[PDB]
DNA sequence: CAACAACAACAACAACAACA
C-alpha cells in the first residue's frame, strides 16, 4: 500500500519534525505530498525553507507529472469493486461500489440505508473472487442505529464465520461535528497499520442539521461541512477505501430534496436515489455519475440482508 | 451510572466553572463529553482555553475512540427490556421496550396510546426477572389526560402495594413549548441523583400544532421541534432511561399520516402504528425499525390494562 | 381559587403593562403563566426582557414543578362532579360531568342535548351536598334554542325559587365564528369576578358549517377551530369549570360520523354518543373517555327536564 | 324596529362605502353587525382598517353583550304568536306562529300544506286582539300553486275587506335555485321599507330535486342549501318576522323528509301533517325545544282551515 | 509555430542565461517578448544590461508595432475551430470552441460539462477537414472525474482507432491549488516539443472553495487566481491551444452566480451556461461573448457523448 | 495641426540635437514646449544653456500668456464631438465624445463598453456634417477583445465601404504595463504623419491588476499608472484627439468601485458609468464632469452594433 | 492612502343523500 512517512526520514529529515507532522495527521508520505504549503506552515515549529525541502523530497517519493491516458485506463482496470449483495443492483452499478471514490445514497426514512450499509460493511471481507474487496471494514455511526444481529444474519447468509466478521469491524459513534471530525482523523492514523477496505459514514449530515440552525449559521455550517468532505476525499485517495456516505432529504415546500447544499453536491462522485415500493420492495436510481447512465433498479431487504425482489 | 460533574473539580477545575456547567444544564461527565465547543462557548464567562481543557479531560474521562463490533454485541446482549403487558407485543417487539432508544407510537384516537403508556409506566418499576426495569417513573403529560386510577388498577393486577406504584412515579404537566422545554431541563437535573427508567412524553407533538400555526413559522416549529428531540436523545444517551413519546395524525385530503415531519421521522428509533379493530381489539403495526420485521400484533385494553384480546 | 393580575404589581412590575396584559385578555397570573414567549411579545409595547422578567415572576408565583403521583391522586379526589339529572347517567359518568375538562356530547338531530344542557344548568345551582357545584352558570347558545321555561320546570322539580334560578344563568347569543370567540374572550374577562363553574356551548361546531365552505378554506376553518377550542382549554384549566360543548354529525356516504375532523377529537376529553331510542326512551354510550369504560345507559325527557326512563 | 344603515355613514364612513354596502345587501345596521369580517372583505374596494372600523362601531351600536336569563325571559314573553285558524292547532302550538324563527311544515302530497300557508298568510293581517301581528305577508312561491280565492274565502268568513286583504300580500315565483336567493335578497329592501309578519317559502326544497341531480352534485347542493337557510335565518333574526317553509317527502327502499341535516339543524320548530280519512287530517310536533311530542286533528273546510266539523 | 528560445543564442546572449531564463519557464522567444522588466528581473543572476539586451533581441524577433486592422481580420480569419459535437451547438458559437482565447462554462451538477470536456479532447484529434484541430489534447483534472470509457465511446461514434485516440491525450491531477499552478509549468515545458490543440482544465475553481477558506484569506485567493488565470491567458497566447475550463456555481441565499468573482468574469473569453431541462435534454446559453448574441441552444449527452436532443 | 519639430533647427539649433530631441520622444515643437527643464535636461548630451535656448525658442513659436476669456470661450466652440451611435446618449453628452479631452467609462462585465469602444472606433472616420472627426482611428487593446465583425457590422449600417473603414484602424495589443506604456511613443510617432481622432485604450487598468500585486508594490504601480495617464494627456493636448479609456470595476467586501485609486479619478475629464439593465437594455449614467449635470439615459447593443433602446 | 466574496431550509387540512 502507501509508503509510511518513516521513509522521509531516510531524507535528511529531522525526527522530531517527522513527530510534528504525525501528530498533525499526515501518517503517510502521500498525506505530505497531497498538503498545500499552507497547511505545512501553519503548524507550529515549521519554518519556510523546511518545509520547501520536506515537499521537494516528498515529490520524488510519489509520481504527480503528466501520464497518457492508455496508463489511466490500465490502472482503471485494476480497481476493485464491492458487491452491493443484489444481482439487480451489482447490474445496475456495473460491478458494484467502486474503491477510491465517494458514493451517497439518499432517500426518505426506512427506505433501507442503512441495511445496505451493513450488508456492503459484512460484503466487502469477502474474497476478491467472491466480489468483496479482501479487507476489514470501518463504521461510524451518528445515529445509533449500528446492529450487529444484521450483520450475523448476513454472515449466516453467505456463510462466513459470525466471529471473524465481528472482529474485523471498527465501530464509533458521532455525537458531535467535532467529534465526527476527529473520529475521522483518528481513522487516518489508524488505517496506516491494516488493510482497510469500506468505511461508512451514515449518516454525514445527520449532525448538522441539530448543531448549526439559522440562517445566520449558515456560512460556518458549509465550511465545517466542505472541510469534513475534503478529509473524506484525501483519505479515499490516500488509502484506496470505498467511503459510502449517507444523505438525508429535506421538503420541497410550495417533492423532497437531498441536504447539504452544494458542497455536497460537487463533492460526491456517485450518487443514489432509493425510494419506497410496495410492502417491502424498493427501487433505486442512479441520480449522478460520471460514467453510468441514469437508470433503475428494484431491490428489497429480506430477513437476511438486501437483496432481489421476491417476485 | 453516569460519573456526577464533581469529578471535573479533581482535574484543576475551577468550582464557579463547574457551577457554571451545572446551571447550563451539564450536570455530568457525560453532557460535557458529548457537547460540541459552540455550546461551551455560548456560556458568558468561558474562555476558550477553558472550554479546550475542558472537553480534553471530559473526553480522557470517557472514551469516545474506536472499539471491535463484538464489544458493541457484548454491550447490547446486556440492555434491559421492558414488558409492554401483554404477551404477544412482547414477542412482536422480541423483548419490549428498549432502554437508550425513542419508541413513537402513533395513530388515531381511541387507539389506546395513552392506556399503553400507563401500564408502561406501572410496570418498569417491575423486577427484572419480571420482565421490568427497576427504577422509578416519570410522566410529561401535555393534554392532562393522567389518570393515577388505571396505574392502581394495574398495580392490583400485578399484586404489588398501590401506595408505592404511585410514590415511584414523578408527574408534570405542559402548558406549552416552552415549558416542554424547561420540564426537560428539570428532568435532567432530578434523574441524577436517583435511578430513572421510563420518560414518557405523550403527546410529544400535540402543542406544536396550535402554538405555531401557518405557513410563515413552519420553520420556527421544526427548529424548535429539532431541539427538543435532540435533548431527549441527549437524555437517552446520557441516563441510559426508555423514552417513550406519542405522536397524533392528520388527514391526508386529496389516509392517516403521522405529524411532526421529516424531523420526528428521523429522530425516531422505533416507530409503532395503532388502529381501531371491533370491539375493545386493536391492531399494533411496526412501522419503522432498524432490527425488527414488518409485523402485526392484536391486543386489547381491559378493565386492569392493556393485554392479550380475548378469544 | 385564581389569583387576579394585580399580584404582580407588587411583586415588581408596573401597572402600565398590567392594564396592557388585561386589554391583551389575561386577567389572572394563572393566565399569563401559560403563555408562551411569542404570545406575550405579539403585545405592541412590551420588550423581550421585560417578557422574561415578568414571566420569570409569574413562574415563581404558581408551581409548574414535578409532583408524586400521590399528589395528583389527592388533588384529583377534591375534585366536584355535577349530576345530569338522571340515575343512571350519573351511573354510567361515574360522578357525572367533570370540571376542569372538556365534555362533548354528540348525535343526530331531535335527540335531546339541549335538554341536558338545561338540566345541567339548572342543577349547576344546586348545594354540594345534592349533587352540583355551588356557582353560577352561563349558556353561549349559537342556535337560538334557549328556553327559559325548561329551566324553570326543572327548577320546580328539584324546589328552588325560580327568581334567583334565572338570575344566576349568563347569556349571550352568537351570530358568527369571530363573534364567537369574542363571546369567549368577554366570558374569561367577566368570570375573575364571581363563581362560575358551568361554560355551555351549544354547538361549537354549528356556525362553522355555513361559514367556512367548500375545500379551499377548510385549512383556515381548521386552525380557528383549534385556536377555539384551545382558549375554551385553557379557560377550564385557569378558572375550573366544566365546560359542555354539543357537536352535530353528517352521513358517511359510500352511517353518522361527528364533525370538526381531528382537531375536536384530539381535544375533548370526555366524548358521548346520544342516539334516539323508541318513542321517548334514547341511549347515552361513552364514545371515548380516557378511564370511564365503555358502556352505555338508557334515559328520557320528561316534562320536567332529562331523567331516568319509567318503565 | 331594526336601524337604517344610514346612522352608519353619519359616524365617520364615506357615502360609497355604506352605497356599497346596500349594493351588498346589508340593509341594515344589524345586518352588517352580524357578518364576520371575512364576509365584509369579500367586497372589493374594503380595506382591513375600514372593515375593523366599520365592524367595531356596528357593535357599538346594538347590545352584543352578555345578558340575564330573565331578560331573555321578558323578550320571550313579548313575542308575538300567529294563530292558524284552527283551536286544536292553536292550543297545540301553545299559542300559533312565534315571529323569529323557522317553522318547516312537512308531508306526503295533498296533505293540506297549502291551505295551512294561504290561513297563515291572510291571519297575519289581523289585529292583535284576534291573534297576528298586524303587517303584510310575502310569498315567495315555487310550486305556482298559488291560487288569490281562498285568501277571499277566509278574509270572508273573517269578515275583513277583500280589496285590503287582497292588496297587502307581496308576491313572487321562482323558476330555479338561483332566483331563490335573488327574491330573498330583493326582499330585504321590500321588508325594511315597510312592516313585513310573515314570509312563506313552499316549497323550501322542491326546485333542489331537479336542479342538482346524481351524487356528484350532492356537495353542491347541500351548500346552496345551507347558504339559503342561512340566508333565510339572518333575515328572520334581523327583521323580526316569521318565516314558514314547506318541506316534501321521500320514499323508504316509511316516508322521510328530504334535506338531509341541513335542513332539521337549520329549523326550529318542526310538523308533520298526515293524511286520515275522508277530510280529517293528523298534524304532529316533529321537533321542537320546548313543545311536547303531541298530536291535533284539523279539517279543511271549504272556506277555510280549521277545527273539523264533528 | 513558436520559434525555441534557442534562437536567442545566436543573438549576442551567453548560453547559461538561456538556460537560466529555460528553468525560469521562458522555454519560447514570444514568452520572453511577453514578459515585464521586473519579471526578469526578479530571477537571480540576471543584470539590468542583461536583461535590457534580452528585451531588445525579443522585441527585434517578434513584431509587437501597430497593424492595419485588415492584417488582423485575415488572421482571425485563419482561426482554427474545435467541434463542439452537436450541429446546434456549432451553430451557437459560428463554428466551434475558438482557439487561442479562454472558454468558461459553469453551472449547477449534472449539466454535462465533463462530458462536454471528454467529447471535445476526443473531438480535437480529428483532420482539420472534418472541424479538429489535428492536434493532442491535455486534460488537467481535480476531481478525480476522468474516465477514458467516454472517450472511447465517442472515439467509436467517430470511427477512429481507440488506441491512438488513449495515446494522443495527457492526463494530470491536481491535489491542491500549489500543484495545480505547478502542473502549467510542466505543460508549457512539453508543449514545445510537440503539437498540442486542446489545454482543459476542470475545474479551475473548484480546489480554491475549500484550500482557501473564511474571510481573511480572500485576497489571497484572487491574487492566487489571477496567477493562474494570467498564466493560462499568456499559454493561450504563447501555444495557440484552446483552453476550456470549468466553473462551479454558487447560491445566493436572499438564484445561482458562477464563483470567482470579477477576475475570472474578466479573464474570461467565452462564457457559457449550462442549465438542465426534463429528461436526458439540457440547454446551453451564451452568457458573455465579445461577438455572439444571446441564444439559448439545446442539446443532449447520448451513450456516445454529446448530441442533438431526440424527439 | 500642429507645428512638426522641423522648426528649431532653422533658428540656431545643430541638427543633432533636433534628432536627438526626435529620438527621446517630441515630435512637435508644442511637445518640446509643454516639456519642463527638469526633463529635457535628463536626455544625455544636453547642456544647461542648450536647453535654456531650446525652451526659450519654443515660447517664442508658440503663446502661453494670458488670453481673455471670450477666446477661449470662442475656441470652445470650435471643438469637434464624434457622434456615439445612439442619438439618445448624444443628447444626454450634449453633443459626443469632446476632443482633446480624456473620457473614460467603467462598469462591470458584460455592460458593453467595448462595444461603444467599436461604434466610436468605425464613426470616427465620418465626415464632420454626419457628426464624424473626419479623421482616422486607433486601438490599443489589452484584452486581446478586438473584433472587425462589429466594426463591419456599423459601417454597413452606416453605407461606408469595409475596406476603406477596415484600412483606418490601426490596431496593437499590449502583452504587459512595459508594453503598453512604450506603444504611446510609437503612437505619437504616427500621429505627427497623418490626421487622428481616436485613442481607444481596454482597458487602461486591466494589466496593471496582475503585473503589480501585493501592498508593497502598490506605490511602483501608482507612480507607473501616473506616468501612463500623463503621457496620454499630453498626447491628448497635443494632437488634438479624442482619448477614450475604459475601466474595470471592484467588489465592496466591507457595492462596486472603479479601480485605478485616486490617480485616474484626478486625472481623467470625463467620466462616465454603465450599468446592466434587463436583456438587451443598458443604463449609462454621468459619473463625473465640470459641464454636464448628473442625468441616466438609456441604451442598447442591438444586432448592428450600439444604439437606441427597442420600444 | 488600494484591494478583495460567499452561504439553504421548512408541512398541513374534511365533507356530503336519495329513490316504487
Ligand atoms: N429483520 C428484518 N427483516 C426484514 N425487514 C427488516 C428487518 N429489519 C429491518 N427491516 C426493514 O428495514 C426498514 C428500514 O430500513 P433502514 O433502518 O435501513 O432505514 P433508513 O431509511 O436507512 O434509516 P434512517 O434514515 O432512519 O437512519 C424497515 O421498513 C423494515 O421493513
Ligand atoms: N377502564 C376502562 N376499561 C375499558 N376500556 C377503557 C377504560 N378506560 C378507557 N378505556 C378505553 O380507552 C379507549 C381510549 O384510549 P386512550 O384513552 O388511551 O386514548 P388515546 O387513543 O391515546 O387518545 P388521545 O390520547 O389522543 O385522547 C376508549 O376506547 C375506551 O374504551
Ligand atoms: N316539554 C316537553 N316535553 C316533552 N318532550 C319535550 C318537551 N320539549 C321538548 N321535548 C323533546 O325534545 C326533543 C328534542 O330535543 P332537543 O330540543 O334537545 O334537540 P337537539 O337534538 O338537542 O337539538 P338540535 O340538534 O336541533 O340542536 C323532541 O324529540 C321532543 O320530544
Ligand atoms: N275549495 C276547497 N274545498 C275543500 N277542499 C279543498 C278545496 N281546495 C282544495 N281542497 C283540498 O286541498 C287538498 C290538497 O291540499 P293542498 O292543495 O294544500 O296540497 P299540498 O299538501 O300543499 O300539496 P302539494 O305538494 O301539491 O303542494 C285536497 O285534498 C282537497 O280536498
Ligand atoms: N454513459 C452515460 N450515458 C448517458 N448519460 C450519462 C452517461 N454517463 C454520465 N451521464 C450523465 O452525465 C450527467 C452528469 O454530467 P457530468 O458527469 O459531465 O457532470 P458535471 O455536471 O459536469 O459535474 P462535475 O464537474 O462535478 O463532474 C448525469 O446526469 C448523467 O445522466
Ligand atoms: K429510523
Ligand atoms: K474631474
Ligand atoms: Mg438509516
Ligand atoms: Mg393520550
Ligand atoms: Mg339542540
Ligand atoms: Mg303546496
Ligand atoms: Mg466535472
Ligand atoms: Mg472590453
Amino acid at each position: 500500500g502507501p509508503q509510511p512517512i518513516s521513509r522521509l526520514e531516510q531524507c535528511g529529515i529531522n525526527a522530531n519534525d517527522v513527530k510534528k507532522l504525525e501528530e498533525a495527521g499526515f501518517h503517510t508520505v502521500e498525506a505530505v505530498a497531497y498538503a498545500p504549503k499552507k497547511e505545512l506552515i501553519n503548524i507550529k515549529g515549521i519554518s519556510e525553507a523546511k518545509a520547501d525541502k520536506i515537499l521537494a523530497e516528498a515529490a520524488k517519493l510519489v509520481p504527480m507529472g503528466f501520464t497518457t491516458a492508455t496508463e489511466f485506463h490500465q490502472r482503471r482496470s485494476e480497481i476493485i469493486q464491492i458487491t452491493t449483495g443484489s444481482k439487480e443492483l451489482d447490474k445496475l452499478l456495473q460491478g458494484g461500489i467502486e474503491t477510491g471514490s465517494i458514493t451517497e445514497m439518499f432517500g426518505e426514512f426506512r427506505t433501507g440505508k442503512t441495511q445496505i450499509c451493513h450488508t456492503l460493511a459484512v460484503t466487502c471481507q469477502l474474497p476478491i473472487d467472491r466480489g468483496g474487496g479482501e479487507g476489514k471494514a470501518m463504521y461510524i455511526d451518528t445515529e445509533g442505529t449500528f446492529r450487529p444481529e444484521r450483520l450475523l444474519a448476513v454472515a449466516e447468509r453467505y456463510g462466513l464465520s459470525g466471529s471473524d466478521v465481528l472482529d474485523n469491524v471498527a465501530y464509533a459513534r458521532a455525537f458531535n461535528t467535532d467529534h465526527q471530525t476527529q473520529l475521522l482523523y483518528q481513522a487516518s492514523a489508524m488505517m496506516v497499520e491494516s488493510r482497510y477496505a469500506l468505511l461508512i459514514v451514515d449518516s454525514a449530515t445527520a449532525l448538522y442539521r441539530t448543531d448549526y440552525s439559522g440562517r445566520g449559521e449558515l456560512s460556518a455550517r458549509q465550511m465545517h461541512l466542505a472541510r469534513f468532505l475534503r478529509m473524506l476525499l484525501r483519505l479515499a485517495d490516500e488509502f484506496g477505501v470505498a467511503v459510502v456516505i449517507t444523505n438525508q432529504v429535506v421538503a420541497q415546500v410550495d417533492p423532497k430534496k437531498p441536504i447539504g447544499g452544494n458542497i455536497i453536491a460537487h463533492a460526491s462522485t456517485t450518487r443514489l436515489y432509493l425510494r419506497k415500493g410496495r410492502g417491502e420492495t424498493r427501487i433505486c436510481k442512479i441520480y449522478d455519475s460520471p460514467c453510468l447512465p441514469e437508470a433503475e433498479a428494484m431491490f428489497a431487504i429480506n430477513a437476511d440482508g438486501v437483496g432481489d425482489a421476491k417476485d
